[PDB]
């Protein structure tokens, strides 16, 4: 599996790199006399980019086969002229009225046969040969009259591939998800096998025998190896997609593109470090999450974003200003919060940043999410931040942040889509396990202890790490335990957590003993695993461990210790239990290596208080300060190291003093002292320093 | 409605009568090198008898017309060689692929018209047609093949009927219930009134105007009698099925057969009393509850599946060693519970106990459920403990226990599947209350008083109790009423609750003050009901009685009491609520005997705290001793009482000291002091004793 070779989005001629800086532009939802006001605040607001037509269908190809670009010609022209450039859009994320009445068989069809109708977006089948066609159709047009347009300086492929159509039970995807299993297993007696079909009367005589998991009584539970693989064939579908209208795009256009994810720490509707193989850039979408996490989550995200990017630059395609209008609750941003944001993903390797939208919508759907012009108008707290924002990143491309990458951390938190689905079957030991909380809590917990990890994802470099965490992986195949003895014995510090390699890559599990894969790795062996909750009156809800923390919702059975191991930390409990005094956190020598083992779920707070024992035991170092979780320290630096910039985040409701290393570039709700060399962070506020 | 002739399952040549040990056996799933070790663990586990084939028809029937039993031939003679004998299915429990693909028509469908699609099992239609002949044929075919083998035993005929395909909406489903109603009901106008259709313009011209209760949006209210009778018919369409799969098997292959049955306290999927009358034997299938009702629901359960065998003796076809698959979260057994479970079950009737199942699969939707030998292998406690409790069944069966049947308790308590399904209707009085758990509540306030109450099926001679509950018994049939007035009129002794015999089994409301039928039976009159909750803010949600209890969710006004009768608490209330000093519980005497009435729902602990004063009000006698709540006291005695043997399992989280009044045989988390004729149980713990 190649990545394909890096291309950015190149400056207009005249113009130098800058990191870019605008957003999703919809004039088309506007009369043609605010384009001009729209290009006249964006020139004020320091804006070098858009993205414009996603979702034009209707308005380009207003009927079958009639083509209007003469509106698109014209702004793109008004906007270039300015000196902005465009990012272009396909025009293919969602189809028109007259497509759908025509052909009906191009919406996708739910679990149980009910056909999903226009009036939202993106109602379409992944694999309907007409909508495939309608659309390469659509990109060939595009591409032929804007391939010489030199305002155009990307392609932005579609929208949020399988945001609203991940899934399709018609006819289509039967026969897809057929050729898939054929094209991945070579005979049904693999994918009998596989799939454990021996059980309940499911084996197949031939491809036709497989259906996709279509409704089977609510409360039921469909084959899991059956529908982890639906998983792995819809992200693929809809990859197979995006590469023919990439393509088609590229033989007549070619110029960079990319296809927008949504990565953030719970969003696994995709593959994505798998599609991050097929962009020339990685470009992204985070919202932020409400409440506390808010902060740790967006740098986790943008983290994880840098990881599947592989440490290039990557292209932050979409955030908001402040509240978006689709969850139950929309909580907007708080003061200083629109500019502290965005320097987070900058932090985390972003060279561009963007929001949806330019100018809030004033009907339709998503009206009530914000902009960066609000209904308000300019005159509006958001614009200002807008602009002072803007400001901010010419000054930070002037001193040379452009191009220059998010540092290798000692410590890789691995990430796996495919685990993430195998933990959402619903006859798993507990509903409220899931992998991808786990890797989001050692993210946080770590920070506490003033240690700024890497987010890996699985088929990355983290073997290449001083030190790796194994978060609720509840896959492990062949090829990545064979990863991890062999970074182990070698001399690598490993975590591993409850929920970790109980499955191979089929859904079969390891037996013998959890983790079936690496129990002398680990030097602990598990027969049995002790969910936790409050579902009943008098169930476990709780165990308290001899080191001031407390589990919640699981903890494993450990039988055996090796002898090579020791226990850090052992449960305390009520005798009938059998928990009282049995091991909890263990640390194991392997090789010239060490594995400690976290048997249970103790939480953000719970690692938090345990890790300064296991980085101590793991001979991995932090600061001696006492306030060194107060604030998230990124750093992005060249490859020769002349131009190295420090990120310094406050992540409490405390003002934070800090150390000043170097020049200060950019504040937001913090002041230097020069004389002292150091400076007070307040709430929500960052600076940013030059070494 | 005649029971059919007992019969069991026989030993093979040559052995002699033993408790039957041991599972599901499912050797399809593992390659046949496994088959060698799983028939030696077995032996070592003191395993004796096994389930195979139930899911296995996508291998017996491969394609259409072809039958591969070679497999399972050499499997069962590997068993039987080495003295295990084979309780064998009929295999069709459910379909394979390539009979669901060439016939949709055998799919069951829902309320809405959705087909239930393969991917799990038992999507089959009770009524279809094409399915029953498919099975039949299996049947056939199977005990041709089987008919003489020497290691065959029993027939455990499909599975779980209705645990998925209970309701169904077909037009199968629509033309067998008009015949069934027909049937039940002679004439088109009983069928009117019984339903109450001058109600809402639903009266019918004739049968072919009967549907089923399918959708009708989703809030609103389906005609009651309509919904009662679904579920009746429900129940008959799946007996039906079964009656024929057994009849098709004992023409060609007669030997003593059962279906396995749901019994616990909250499943109501089938009449299982009625069903009771055309098994040979009862076998039951019951998983425990978490929390605190653990111990008290498995006993009540095993309790109510002997009340269903008329006190025979029966087989618990499967229980789990440790965790199931199926809930949210699937807590683990603690140490001890496994032997203690199983010995619960063995204490109220059983003379054979089993598990779902040998080998923990390592694939597919049960791959999470626990089995005898886990994933961790045979070096496991589970493991060894399934090795303790063969040990355990071998002494009890040397010690005489086999054939010996739960004594008679003082006290039934009423079971009614059908009042369960009168109140499951959307608008009752309130949706909090249900039958199911009321009966469960006096058993366990009953056992807090150190008595162990029978458990017995409305149709079942709980005329012949010294003393009888009707708890929240809605029904009151004519037949019933009957019944009733005549067994306390004569001497009996009658505890009767809030909601019952509010109808007769047409749902129609006995009129004149409730309970309408019975009024001077109890000696009280209701003239409405006082549901509660806190569904809005200032709810009444609460209700204090003078006797140092609090009633919830229900309680009756009761506007007058008899001459015969006397108020033995009163409810305590603000004023304008109307209950203060309101009659809450009574006592009325009714030609010799006497009636409770329980106007309210106490929970087990209000219940607990109540009964003192009612049990020495009705001349029950109990122990004086302060501590006969702390343990569940079980008996088994032949018929001469030659044999008599004492169960006797801690309920609580304190260690319980006990008297030794004969032999102890078998102990698990128990200490026998034979100096002072005494033993201390832990929790989890149990003692059996032979008198």
């Amino acid at each position: 599996m190649e990545h394909r070779a890096f291309k950015w989005p190149q400056p207009l001629a005249g113009n130098k790199p800058r990191i870019w800086y605008g957003g999703d532009y919809n004039p088309d939802q506007w009369p043609e006399e605010v384009w001009d006001e729209d290009v006249a605040l964006m020139q004020q607001a320091g804006v070098n980019l858009v993205s414009v037509a996603i979702f034009s269908w209707a308005k380009l190809e207003p009927e079958e086969g009639v083509y209007d670009f003469d509106w698109l010609d014209r702004v793109i022209d008004k906007l270039g002229k300015a000196g902005i450039a465009v990012d272009l859009a396909s025009g293919t994320a969602s189809p028109p009225m007259w497509m759908t009445q025509a052909h009906p068989e191009i919406l996708w069809v739910d679990y149980r046969g009910d056909v999903c109708q226009p009036g939202a977006r993106q109602h379409w089948r992944a694999t309907s040969p007409v909508f495939l066609d309608y659309a390469l159709n659509l990109c060939r047009k595009m591409a032929e009259h804007y391939k010489d347009n030199p305002y155009v300086v990307s392609w932005h492929v579609s929208n949020e591939y399988g945001c609203h159509n991940r899934f399709d039970y018609s006819e289509d995807a039967e026969r897809a998800f057929q050729k898939w299993c054929e094209k991945k297993y070579g005979t049904i007696d693999a994918v009998n096998d596989a799939w454990g079909t021996a059980f309940w009367a499911q084996r197949m005589n031939n491809f036709s025998e497989i259906i996709p998991p279509r409704f089977i009584g609510d409360g039921n539970f469909m084959n899991p190896g059956k529908l982890l693989d639906w998983k792995r064939f819809s992200s693929d579908a809809l990859l197979d997609f995006y590469k023919a209208e990439r393509d088609a795009l590229l033989e007549i256009a070619p110029k960079p593109q990319t296809t927008n994810f949504m990565v953030s720490a719970g969003c696994t509707v995709l593959d994505y470090d798998k599609w991050g193989h097929d962009v020339d850039f990685v470009s992204n979408d985070h919202y932020f999450s409400p409440g506390e996490a808010h902060f740790d989550e967006m740098a986790y995200a943008a983290c994880l974003t840098d990881g599947i990017a592989r440490k290039n630059p990557w292209f932050l395609m979409e955030h908001s200003t402040s509240a978006v209008n689709w969850r139950p609750t929309n909580y907007r941003l708080e003061p200083g919060e629109l500019v502290r944001d965005s320097l987070a993903h900058l932090a985390m390797g972003a060279d561009a940043i963007c929001y949806f939208q330019w100018r809030q919508s004033k009907a339709g759907a998503e009206k009530w999410h914000s902009a960066m012009v609000p209904h308000a108008g300019p005159d509006s707290q958001i614009f200002r931040d807008v602009c002072e924002l803007g400001a901010d990143l010419n000054k930070l491309a002037d001193e040379g942040l452009l191009s220059t990458k998010l540092v290798k951390s000692k410590v890789a938190i691995v990430f796996d889509y495919e685990s993430q689905w195998a933990t959402e079957h619903t006859a798993t030991p507990t509903q409220e396990v899931r992998h991808w909380t786990e890797p989001l809590d050692w993210f946080r917990a770590l920070a506490d202890n003033g240690l700024t990890a890497d987010v890996v994802p699985v088929r990355g470099p983290w073997d290449e790490y001083e030190a790796v965490v194994l978060p609720s992986l509840a896959i492990l195949s062949e090829q990545t335990t064979r990863r991890v003895r062999e970074y182990v014995a070698n001399g690598g510090k490993l975590f591993v957590t409850y929920y970790t390699g109980l499955v191979d890559d089929r859904d079969h599990v390891w037996l013998g003993g959890y983790p079936g894969s690496i129990r002398d790795v680990v030097g602990v062996r598990v027969e049995e695993f002790a969910p936790m909750g409050t579902d009943a009156p008098g169930t476990m809800d709780h165990l308290d461990l001899d080191n001031g923390t407390v589990a919640h919702d699981f903890a494993d059975v450990i039988t055996s210790v090796a002898d090579t191991a020791h226990v850090v930390a052992s449960f305390k409990a009520d005798k009938w239990t059998g928990f009282d005094g049995a091991p909890a956190i263990t640390v194991n020598d392997f090789g010239d290596g060490k594995a400690a083992y976290v048997g249970a779920r103790l939480g953000r707070e719970g690692l938090a208080k345990s890790l300064p024992a296991l980085l101590e035991e793991l001979g991995i170092e932090t600061s001696a300060e006492d306030d060194r979780g107060e604030v998230l320290r990124v750093e992005r630096a060249d490859e020769t190291g002349e131009n190295h910039f420090v990120f310094l985040f406050n992540r409490t409701h405390d003002v934070a003093v800090v150390d000043v290393e170097g020049e200060p570039l950019v504040a937001s709700l913090a002041q230097v002292n020069e004389s002292e060399h150091t400076a007070a962070i307040q709430p929500n506020g960052v600076l940013v320093v030059k070494l």
